């Protein structure tokens, strides 16, 4: 709990709790002096000069080289106090698509295909940025993937957008912190990081087969092997042949043979959604 004369109590009305983790929380929170709304994620402080804080560091340090793309998550401070460190983000109003496929889970549908190669173009769109900036994500996944509903008045949509940047690390990077295992390709595993940008594409296609409805992936064993050989997880629906060819190229076990993320925004199964 924060302080009453707190930077986040005077600056910012705290409404709903949105997330929770082990050491923190996130509330959608609106500030004071600009009435808008945003996530504002506070956590325990983590040691001054210790690794935990390197690595706390490291993502806001991401945020605020990244977070200028219109697919990634725009942030907008970050601050100590009160024994808390916090991080102003850019609130979602759609939640996470992992928060997205639940509600979807829920009422028995999927993202369709349209949908899906929606999805696919606009984090595609922010991983290119990301590898253009000779950054990795190193954990797409779901629930790092957020969604944002808008309207615009007075026109003359659906935005997803890469949030979770606590993994993010440079390209030539020679340790690595690997990002979740249902969605970790097989090679970083290995410690074979010569590829890196590679494993956010194996990601984002399993990202895209969880929208598309597929089972819960496995974290390990036989079936994770079989889809790191290459195959898709099951999905209920039948998907065009191209798109389903897309996935699998992006979950093949040669890193060299997933399309970079540029060749990703510029296929042509994808011009649909452009
Ligand atoms: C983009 C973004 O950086 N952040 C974010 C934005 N917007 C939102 N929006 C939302 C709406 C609604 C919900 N749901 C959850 C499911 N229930 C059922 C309804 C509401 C959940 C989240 N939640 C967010 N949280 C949960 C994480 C947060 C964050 C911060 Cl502030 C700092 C560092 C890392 C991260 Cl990932
Ligand atoms: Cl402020
Ligand atoms: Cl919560
Ligand atoms: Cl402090
Ligand atoms: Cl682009
Ligand atoms: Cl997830
Ligand atoms: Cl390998
Ligand atoms: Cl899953
Ligand atoms: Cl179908
Ligand atoms: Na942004």
């Amino acid at each position: 709990a924060m302080g009453m004369k707190s930077r986040y109590t005077t600056e910012f009305h705290e409404l709903e709790k949105i997330g929770s983790g082990e050491f923190g929380s996130v509330f959608k929170c609106v500030k004071r002096l600009d009435g808008c709304i945003y996530a504002i994620k506070r956590s325990k402080k983590p040691l001054a000069g210790s690794v935990d804080e390197q690595n706390a560091l490291r993502e806001v340090y991401a945020h605020a080289v990244l977070g200028q793309h219109s697919h990634v998550v725009r942030y907008f401070s970050a601050w100590a106090e009160d024994d808390h460190m916090l991080i102003q983000n850019e609130y979602c109003n759609g939640g996470s698509l992992a928060d997205a496929i639940s509600e979807n889970y829920r009422i028995m549908s999927y993202f369709k295909e349209a949908e899906l190669k929606d999805l696919l173009l606009q984090v595609g769109r922010g991983l290119r940025y990301i590898h253009s900036m000779s950054l990795v994500h190193m954990d797409i996944k779901p629930s790092n993937i957020f969604i944002s509903r808008t309207s615009i008045p007075n026109a003359a949509k659906v935005m997803f957008k890469i949030g979770d940047l606590g993994h993010v690390t440079r390209i030539s990077s020679p340790q690595v912190e690997e990002g979740d295992s249902r969605f970790l390709a097989n090679e970083v595993l290995q410690e074979n990081y010569t590829h890196l940008p590679k494993a956010d594409i194996f990601a984002l296609a399993l990202t895209v087969v969880c929208a598309a409805g597929a089972e819960p992936l496995p974290r390990n064993g036989d079936q994770w092997h079989e889809i790191r050989q290459g195959r898709l997880p099951r999905i209920p629906q039948v998907l065009s042949q191209e798109f389903t060819e897309l996935l699998k190229v992006m979950i093949h076990p040669d890193p060299e043979r997933r399309p970079s993320a540029m060749a990703l925004v510029k296929h042509s199964v994808l011009l649909s959604a452009s």
